């Protein structure tokens, strides 16, 4: 039964933070194996990332090593006067009621915010996830792509968007938008979490108040920090086994490994240091505990 | 069964058919049986205030279809002018007629708010001792004509067979816009021309995903009948064309979006062959 | 004694807490007494505002009512050529001890980014203080005149300033600047308290960020300058913790220690200096707090 | 006490004074004295490395009153340019005083104009005199294409013609920033008024003051170039209702060289800055 089941969870988590003869704990050993993974699937040439690479789309990607699978890649169909290309550095993420629960995406460059909101509009999306600010370390992660609060509308034409409320929660904010484009609008909500710890009570906060403005999975969420991998992929493997734990459905062989593993297959470097790899349980290990009463 | 195979019967059917004169009769009556059950109604355009923006009194624009304007310093959602449907846009073309004096500013509304970037014009400003529509641009090398609050102005010109293509631009609060008017100024009312501008405009826009906006002067005829061309063409290449293809069909469905919008028998006419001609320049 | 002192000042900001016959507590009816004797100093023309409302510098002046003091009024003597006048929205405050401890001023316009700049170098300032956000409730309050940290130095010729670190607080920032002139260099710390809590012991951070930001400068030998949008309320409050602060610190709480006159005093230097009774009793909350740390 | 009264002395001495030459040996024997007894060394200008960066192997930059250039260029590294600041009536850089540039400076020259926010230049002298070179043209001339000096560019603008001297308003571009600049070229000096008051008066609306420097250059950047500085300090002294009891142009000069070498250069130059500002006084009087 589910009790059994969390508590097993909890305590595998407990254990994994005790380190080795070598001084390395659980998470730090089971990451290496993520990685020598990722290593054996590109060189087996099970994953490739050629459209990414091509030399039109250098000027696209943020990241020389961040580049989206050719299988799942999110191709822009909807086309602009200005930009007509289907590339997007973005992959879609299954969740627990199947394909595209999610859009994981790298946060926009200067001349590829046109794509980013090709990309909202086509596919439907009315939740934005920002987990990177737009300077971080004295280097720039992210254009800004949204308008502040008070801000007149910006114009990435054909495209218009409008900020017309913000929202302040403990380490993130909630923008709601407007986006307009050819005689439509539609509203979505931005949630920029501002405040990241390489305990986790603020991510929660914001990922079940984010799921009661989408209940469901009928259109993706899109989710990108800097690279569109690391705290992009922490934040898919915890709203999903969210939503596992809330659909009452943890099943008997649930393992995260298995989980970011997979999401790995999906997203390039989904979760991307063992530090991220640690966080996804131990917030997970606090749901668990949480509905533990 | 096979592409090959639909367009091949085409061109044979299209080789016989005045029985295209009885086709179209047979449309007008169709299209008749359809303004006396009111299946499709244009309370909106026979209102009070906008019979002064209406080229025609009996040319109103459907009310399903029909394009709402929203973008002034005075504002109307009101102007002659439908969608019509593409290969796979809803919006894929505007088909609108010309403006008048006092329509030119709800015209560059609708320019702008829905990000157009191809006009295709099919008429002269002056016909037959007749104006048929006002002149809405600055001709190569005048000066930047105003509508406040819009400013267009040309940027060059070219003249290829039968018509013409000028590069506009179009201000409104610091923001600007490049476009392309391709201006046939020579149809046969009483065609590679026209095929030969419908393949390059289509080098200039490919894709239906911004609105292509054609008018003539009632906005339907000249219009209906490029439409209806670049509609088939777009399907002929996206290997799309469906087993029992049809003109017949084809303009009585675009009749439900925008009124009448085939006009004459000659055009209709037109029709079959620019696409007989199309169907068969495919079979090398 | 200080310890005396300090305890009374405790009780008696207790007690101003407790509404009276009308549901009005002492703060209400204090601040009320402020607002009147400002319009008084107003009315018999003690205070004129002159300069800041000569129809040239209308364009200057971020909100319609709040004008400098002629008489403490900053004077921009340094020109660029693209500004030459000598009018800014800024007033001196006197500090513990003397005059020109602070400089008050509104959040510069787009038109006057050039006028603080001026302003910040002129007077030899290194610290600044900012207490707003660039936009709030859904208008904007501050012309945005320091780069991001990362982002590529700013121009706003003759002047140039780049952002050379930044550091994160609880409720605010430190920005380490570089403000460059004419082949001259200087380094400013910016001090952005972005959390302003209306009120609440409570007001840690606000105590916190003075405290590290006299650490940053403990003498009072070149003016702070302080702005929030308006230039008055919050950097008011400001003011009168810190100048207190001082104060205390420097062992030298006046047996006759009495805020409502710390800031009456200041009003006449900064129109408007705190503006809000809630700002009002902020100030004696904090203080109060201050003076409770000090005793233990 | 009293300017109207020490205006007059002033103007009495002038008219009364040859005794300019005299006192110029005098000036021109202390300044002697005073590089000997190196009191005012010029080390960085007399190194290998610059002594192509000078026009004169004579004429070089006190150490301690030079403008050094620190705007790294694609790439020109070093801080060296010939040229000096002199004091104005209140800022420590009214004026700096250079020299022509040469075909090889003219580069430092505009990196020494932007890295100080300059926008007016005086040129006191023509691209060719007496059948020799004088000074590198690094301008644009009215009409012609935009020149270039990578990482600097320069068209012009306008161009004006007052009695001697022209008025050229520029701009010029570094890195898509930009700038508008007035350079007064005066084309007819003496040597040997009015045109000379004329112009500085002219330079004077177009900037008042004294916070950024006007750079002022003939072809040695002293002689022409310390006589109008002497004369627009004055004036500006003038002006201000600053003119001290002891005023005199012996002394003003003195003070000059020891900013910019040999400022005031020829007995002709000192003669002609005296009669400019006893005209200038005898103004004020009405």
């Amino acid at each position: 039964e589910q009790v059994e089941i969390l508590r097993k969870f909890i305590q595998r988590v407990q254990a994994m933070k005790s380190p080795d003869h070598n001084g390395e704990d659980n998470f730090a050993r089971d990451f290496m194996r993520l990685r020598r993974l990722s290593t054996k699937y590109r060189t087996e040439k099970i994953y490739p990332t050629a459209t990414g690479e091509k030399e039109e789309n250098v000027k696209r990607n943020r990241y020389k090593d961040i580049l989206p699978f050719d299988h799942s890649r999110v191709k822009l169909t909807l086309k602009t006067p200005s930009q007509d290309s289907d590339y997007i550095n973005a992959n879609f993420i299954k969740g627990v009621y199947g394909p595209k629960a999610y859009v994981a995406t790298q946060g926009p460059l200067a001349n590829t915010v046109i794509d980013f909101w090709r990309m909202i509009w086509e596919y439907n999306v009315v939740i934005i996830v920002m987990a990177c600010r737009e300077f971080e370390m004295g280097r720039k992660k992210c254009e800004r792509y949204w308008p502040l609060y008070g801000e007149d509308p910006i114009t990435f034409a054909p495209f218009k968007i409008s900020c017309e409320d913000e929202q302040a929660r403990t380490d993130y904010f909630i923008r709601t938008l407007l986006l307009e484009f050819q005689n439509e609008s539609r509203r979505l909500y931005q949630f920029h979490y501002v405040n990241w710890p390489d305990s986790f009570d603020s991510i929660l906060d914001m990922i079940s108040l984010m799921r009661k403005y989408q209940e469901h999975e009928d259109v993706p969420i899109c989710i990108h920090c800097s690279a569109g991998c690391g705290r992009t992929g922490a934040i898919c493997a915890i709203d999903y086994t969210w939503n596992l734990l809330k659909a009452g459905k943890i099943p008997e062989e649930f393992n995260v490994f298995n989980l970011i593993q997979e999401m790995r297959t999906q997203r390039h470097s989904a979760v991307q240091t063992k530090e991220q790899y640690e966080l996804v349980h131990r917030a997970i290990a606090q749901l668990f505990e949480k509905q533990l009463q």
